[PDB]
């Protein structure tokens, strides 16, 4: 609501969005560290294949003009 919660609908959406968390990857992005350290992210394309790519690689591809990279970054920001 206007800078508030009204948690009744909040707990509905919280319970609901965790059912497609069991079926997690809509293209929902998961964050895993390198374990040298770097941040990698995982998502599944339309043809249902898992893809991985570094965040800096995404940044440089966006600066290079990749439409799928644009889509992935926009989806990631909106998910955040």
């Amino acid at each position: 609501s206007m800078n508030k919660s009204i948690p009744v609908t909040q707990e509905l959406i919280c319970k609901a969005v965790l059912n497609p968390t069991n079926a997690d990857i809509l293209i929902e992005t998961k964050l895993v560290l390198s374990r040298e350290e770097e941040v990698w992210l995982f998502w599944r394309d339309s043809n249902k294949e898992i893809r991985s790519k570094s965040v800096r690689e995404l940044a440089q591809d966006a600066k290079e003009g990749q439409k799928e990279d644009r889509d992935v970054l926009s989806y990631y920001r909106y998910q955040l």
